[PDB]
């Protein structure tokens, strides 16, 4: 979860100021990263496994439960939202991957200047459209580049507490109420559970312990037969 | 509780310079933040659910008793005023969240330049917003920035001391007397909680002692039945 | 006590340069902070129930002694004015909370520029009032701002040492003398308070331990039940 | 692994701006260095020389199984995969193994300036391909050295996040489902781990053990031999 | 200790340019902090409280000795000094507490300029006294302020480690003669702080031992009287 | 290993810009620091002396073996070549040892500027040498100096990823085969191995613990002749 | 002895250019710092006491010994010299303590500018006084500072060495010879050194464990005195 | 031998720019510091005074033997080598050890300017002296200085490794080879370091134990004797 925020830094936000492409090279920065997380969120989880090859057969003669696979489904899918929450959230407090994303679209003949300069209605998201890389400008007479960074940038903020507000109030919401958690069929999963851990920790110790009482009839093969006498002997 | 202040340095505050948007993005740092703490303060507490399954039933059979829950829910609202008075205190004594929200209402007149120097009734606002951002204000003659800044950012100040009393006030004064403190109903709830904590302990010893006794019949049926014997013996 | 001097480096302090207010916003960054930090001094501390639910009868009845509190109390209310005393001393000994707070009230006819240059009684505190914040300070003729700092930041600090040793003398003076520190009465509250300890140690104990020999009664309802038979066995 | 990273950061990157070089000098950065770290990945196993002394025989006697070996090799590949797949990425999410790679490909005449501005076919390449090193670039007429290399360093991005998103989905389907991943088969290679390891942990005890039975008998001819006593007694 | 050096670079020294401050300011800083460090030296001892208990008889009754008493009072003051003798000495070794002590002492008519420019007996005070504080110093003529503060920050060292010498050279002669050492005496005192030690330890065991015989009694009237059974058995 | 790397550091490269001694400095620094490393790799082992006391006899008695030593030896050479092989990689990634090396020989009527711009064929050598050195470069017009440290750093890194391939793939190679890593002679190895450990170790305890049983009878002539009585005693 | 180092960057250097004061201001650094380094050897030092108590008789019954005695003070004089020993050598491998100690002294018509250029014979200690302080430096025609500086300070480093290489051959003597190191005599000094260690060791345990038996009587009179009841049971 | 290294940040080299005095200056820094690192080889050491004690005898009594000697004096002259012949090294990487001392004695008619310029044999001394210290260089005609600090800082490290690569080839060829290490002589030296070393533990053992058993009866006059009885008991 924390490893989300800090690879924020890591990668270097740069938008290509062309017509079409803002609207695309936004949003990806905005949903893609996200969705690596989600997948990302069940390899790294071990019970991955039991589902597949228990939902794999479709014929009904399934081993555990019809009831408790829901939960633990419903329970694994829980856990992995948190990572892409927090990605989606921190990029929404800094505009860059917003700003850039609308930037041809806003109104200019209501926060900007006068409605009209000279200019026809293509260039101006030839010429709107390079608002972020403040160093290739060439409008500063349709709109001052400090004031249409401000109008976006804080646009962007809005709707990251507002994100955030939904989410929580999510949070709180399924995290004291109804969704599949029951008394009864909550007791089969974390009894399912300890099956699995102990099972692997005694199967270890069965077999190490086979090899054990094994081996020595080996070693005692090398032995007693290279001289059966030490040359070295003063 | 400490991650309260610090997060502040991470969030990087501006005020979009706009007439009517001022008072809207200023409050809304103010407050807001303050809401996901608060709802963020039960979902990390544990007995929230107890509460939901227990209050959920509206019939008055309710199990543990008419009054120990009335205590658990005030004990539980007061740690989780903390978070957010924090927030809404330390975010007062920098004055960027309120210089910018009442910037579009101090008097000129009275502190400032002159009464009017030649501007409606409707620029002053168009005037007045932009005093912070320090780079674009086209008011130098109606009032210096450099003093309407240190005038909105003392006011500020004033409420931030004066908060800060109010509530620790506040805190001292419930925290030695009356609110639902009685000893009997006190010795309920703090019986009731080593009940809930020994319950998962007492629990998961029975289950995993229980599989280890039956655990074994499997094992003994992968082994036994590869070869019986290694081939890699010499 | 360490966190009240280190907190002030986190306060930025700004005097507003006005007439009547300076006198205003000095004292009140000089006492209020002091204030907050007694009243935390009490809640903080455990015993202050004690009084409260003792103090609170104004019928004669008192349980522990009629003597024995009044210790409690003024020892209490010692530990207590450690943490404001630090407060007051070392923003005694940086003068910006005492340079801007008098500043109105110098002579300029002593060791500033002569008396009178050309303004009348009223401006003098209009001009004088700017002294801090040497960035707009339209009376360099009136009076040096570089001197006029050095003498008021310099009898700021002598008012520091000052304060500073009439706190230690009076530590040293109550720390070796009469002030309720009877022999008799000290035994009785140092011994009321491992009765306060030792109870609640002691009553954690005989509950978690009454639990216990509850708990098993329903853990063998949840077991036994279910199937009393694991299907995934081979 | 996550040596990968930061050894890139080691490495000094610089593209020799000439016109066939380029796509040979830019591959070899992205190519290469994943293969060493591929081979790297398996001189650090262990488990390498079981298979080419198991392999080497062509012949059918092997010793392990016809199905355990495919298993182990099989495994062994995948723990290999996540160095050179971090290479692969983070050096796709600079551009700089990319830009020059392919700078004397891209268009001019669609996003830089216009189709032809007085220079033949040839000198096209001999003037693109110093795009990157912006010291030495005698093109700013044909294109703007600041947007060529967003229109690339975009591109690469792209492949960048595209490539991540397509591994991942890759891990989490072989995670999850069949290859080679049989209960049965499972068994013959984590029981023949513990085998190979308690074996060189027992051959070392009994070596050692009877060194010191005889080592004993050659220091009592040392000894005993030299005076039978020492002259710097007193 | 190390706590009296590090706090002189907490204060920020500057000296008030005026003619009969300067000998006051000076001094103060020289004197008054070790005033307060050696009265801070009695009430961070314990053993205050034994003498003025013991000392406030003026009748002979005295119950110690009339002659360990004098040898604790004794030692006591010693292990104070060091402190205040750090203090003196390494403020010594700046030369800006003593540089503008006695600035307005120096002959300018032997190391300076010339004897007489044109000014008065008075305003030689008026010029001099402004020598630190290298921004506004209207005697360029009269001496070069680099320096007289050469010929002042030298004197101070001499005084510096001829105090440091002298100071060590007593610490050697009473560490090692007869100032109330002798080895009768020394028993005694030696023996009473062990008295004084095992008697605070003795005593807190036996009272925390009486009340955990008593508390019992409480505690079985708070349990087996509140339902003496749990409604939430299943 | 690591040391290899650090240690270049603290090395100062710079090249003598002279026509011949290029040659020679540059090489020198790739070879030499080398060799230093490999001859370092055996001093550092502690088999080597068992070698040449062992191979010092050029008569066929040897003790150990005539197989064994062979795998011994060819064992140990391998461990030393770890030190060199970084060094000459770390050093090819720079080009600084290489620049320098060959910058005499490059051609300049192919990448650089044209063919003869009026210059004997001696001076080119004069002028091409000094190409390192960017400060005293009297061959502007006949290649820029920025190009040409491009064409060379570049060649470097071509010869450090396939030094880096080439040597890996050697490890590969002999890792997993042939090259003495017989079963047979590989225990031999191991087993004298301990026999030379536990001497030492058991050699230092008979030795301490026959000297505790003679040096008693000296220890017992410096007391009891001292004077058999303290003359402190009162 | 590592303080002796670092408190040397802590004094702040600067020699007052006078013409007779250098010379006593330069040697005063050199050799006081050494003295009270030399002292102070002697206080951190246990056995002081012993000796001055013992040497203090005048009249020969001394207890110890008569040689014992001047071994043991023999060898507390060598541990004391390391301290001044690091200090006069690390300070004379920088020349500020020498540059301006005998600046007035060396010759100008040898090394510097001609033998005379128009100067009488005092001015030239009143000119040659203050080359150090390159600030106020009135002889750059009579000798350059930048060279005159390389001269003294070159000279202070010839006897830095010098004087390092004369106090370790004179510690590579003592060490391995004859002074006072006869063995008899050594057993007597380590012999009564555990005496002393013992005792103060011993002393505390009887004494303590006389307390414990005696307190108890008196905690017995507090005790079932108080009331034998406590008011505060329910 | 790290301290070797670290110690030479330390000193601040500068070599006086006169014509007889930088051959001296110069190998004094080289030699010097090294004389001093091989006899506090000794001084460290513990065994030297044995030797002392052992050779001095000049009558061939010695105790230990007549080859055990040679061989332990051998082998710490070895252990002592290690300090000096880094400091050789290191310094020999750097130049200005070495870019002084010859600086007055490299041909300029060879790889600097002209052979003559005008000026006598003698000046060219007083000239090139000069070249370290690139502040005073009255020779940017004769040669320059930028290439005359390259062809000897160059030289510096020829003799460098040259240096490091003649060393180590002497420490693989001791160390594995003749030089007194024959296997009879290397047992006694051995067995006489732990003769020494249970010594000198067996000794304080005894000493110690002698006391306690003595100690008591004097303890035993202080108690019993001061009043046999406290006063302060109640
Ligand atoms: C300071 C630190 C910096 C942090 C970095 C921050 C940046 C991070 C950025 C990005 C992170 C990206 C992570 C990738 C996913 C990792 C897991 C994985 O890959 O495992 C899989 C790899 O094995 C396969 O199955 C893939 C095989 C596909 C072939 C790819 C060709 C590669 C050669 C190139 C030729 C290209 C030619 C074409 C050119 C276009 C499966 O193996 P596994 O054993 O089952 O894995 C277990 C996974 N587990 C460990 C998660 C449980
Ligand atoms: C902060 C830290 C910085 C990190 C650095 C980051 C940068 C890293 C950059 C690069 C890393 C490169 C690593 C190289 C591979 C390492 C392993 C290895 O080499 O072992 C092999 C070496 O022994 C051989 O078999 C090779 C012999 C070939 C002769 C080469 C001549 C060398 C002399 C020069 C003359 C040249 C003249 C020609 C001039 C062109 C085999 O021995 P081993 O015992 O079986 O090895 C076990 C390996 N293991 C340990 C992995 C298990
Ligand atoms: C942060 C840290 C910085 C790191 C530094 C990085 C830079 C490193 C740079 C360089 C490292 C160089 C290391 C050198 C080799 C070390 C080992 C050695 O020397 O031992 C040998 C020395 O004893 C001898 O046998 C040599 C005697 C030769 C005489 C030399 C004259 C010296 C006096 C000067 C007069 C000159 C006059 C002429 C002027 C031209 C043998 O003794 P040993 O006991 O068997 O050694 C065991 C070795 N072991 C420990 C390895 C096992």
């Amino acid at each position: 979860a924390l490893a989300s925020a800090q690879l924020y830094s890591a990668f270097d936000f740069n938008c290509p100021c062309l017509p079409r492409y803002n609207l695309a090279y936004g949003l990806g920065v905005l949903l893609v990263p996200p969705l690596i997380l989600f997948l990302l969120g069940f390899v790294l989880n071990n019970n991955v496994s039991m589902l597949a090859e228990e939902w794999r057969r479709p014929q009904g003669q399934r081993q555990k439960d019809a009831a408790v696979l829901r939960y633990m489904f419903c329970s694994m899918v829980q856990r992995a939202m948190i990572a892409p929450a927090v990605w989606v959230s921190v990029t929404l407090l800094d505009g860059k991957c917003i700003t850039c994303a609308f930037c041809t679209s806003l109104p200019v003949e209501a926060l900007g200047n006068a409605s009209h300069h000279g200019l026809p209605q293509g260039e101006v998201k030839r010429v709107l459209a390079r608002i972020p890389c403040k160093e290739i400008y060439d409008g500063q007479e349709l709109i001052a580049n400090e004031v249409a960074v401000r109008y976006l940038r804080c646009i962007s903020q809005a709707l990251g507490w507002c994100f955030v507000l939904l989410m929580t109030t999510l949070a709180f919401l399924v995290r004291s109420l109804r969704p599949c958690f029951t008394q009864a069929v909550f007791l089969k999963s974390r009894y399912w559970s300890h099956y699995i851990d102990i099972e692997r920790k005694l199967f270890d110790e069965t077999c190490a312990e086979h090899a054990k009482s094994f081996a020595k009839v080996c070693i005692q093969q090398f032995f007693q037969g290279m001289s059966k006498d030490l040359t070295a002997t003063h």
